[PDB]
């Protein structure tokens, strides 16, 4: 059986195990980006960093009971008007049954008001860039070696 509708849950720091957990069932993109899987208390930090921000918009993504993705986004970053999209990760069990496109209209639907969703993708990651553009992003720059930006109209 499945669930069809994803549901997108603020984030909490008492949700650091479930983050956690997504992340180490997502090994290919830590490596991909060059990096260790996040510990416990690296997750910790980071969402008492983003809960203190009252422009994050941060969500654990549900199928159910089941955690299967993350998504964050910061409004107001680069311009005040704007909002950018620097993480949008689906479970790797969970990828290719289009549950990235639906995290991502959902969210978007929620944004009147703001004029421009910008994403940016970190290294060499052109699957990534494949789908954003597909999804309406189209190519802005890119921000020195590591880094390139996108950007979507509302
Ligand atoms: C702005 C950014 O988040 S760049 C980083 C994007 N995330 C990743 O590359 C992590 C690995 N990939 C994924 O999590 C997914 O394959 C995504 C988000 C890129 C696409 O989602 P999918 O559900 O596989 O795509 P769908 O089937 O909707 O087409
Ligand atoms: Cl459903």
């Amino acid at each position: 059986m499945h669930v069809l509708t994803l549901d997108l849950a603020p984030v909490t720091p008492k949700d650091a195990p479930l983050l956690h957990r997504v992340f180490h069932l997502s090994p290919s993109y830590f490596a991909l980006i060059g990096m260790e899987l996040p510990t416990l208390e690296d997750v910790v930090r980071d969402l008492q960093t983003l809960e203190v921000d009252p422009r994050r918009r941060a969500f654990l993504l549900f199928l159910g009971q089941e955690p299967v993705g993350y998504l964050d986004a910061k409004l107001g970053y680069p311009e005040a008007e704007d909002a950018t999209l620097s993480l949008l990760l689906i479970r790797e069990d969970h990828q290719g049954r289009g549950l990235g496109r639906q995290a991502l209209e959902r969210f978007a639907a929620g944004l009147d008001g703001v004029r421009r969703l910008y994403a940016v993708v970190y290294g060499h990651n052109p699957k990534a860039k494949a789908f954003f553009q597909a999804q309406g992003f189209r190519y802005v720059k890119d921000g020195g070696p590591t880094l390139t930006w996108y950007v979507r109209p509302l």
